[PDB]
């Protein structure tokens, strides 16, 4: 299966309407990431 | 390693300033996802 290498970012005003995966504070604590960290996005 | 189960969403105006992973059209084609699809986010 293919996957996307990406970085946690702070959504910008120009990002409205664009496709994103939201990662809230609790989810970030679980994964152990802060803004700027590299993550992998995989299709389920 | 822990991972987050999430869904591709359309960023809202209230999402500005919040942490997201941006997935553009090309990236979505690679992963094979559309808005509404379940994905897994893993820390690298």
């Amino acid at each position: 299966g293919k996957k996307v290498v990406a970085r946690v970012a702070e959504a910008r005003a120009e990002d409205v309407g664009k496709r994103v995966v939201r990662v809230d504070k609790a989810e970030r604590a679980k994964v152990g990431v802060k803004v700027g960290d590299v993550v992998e996005v995989k299709k389920v």
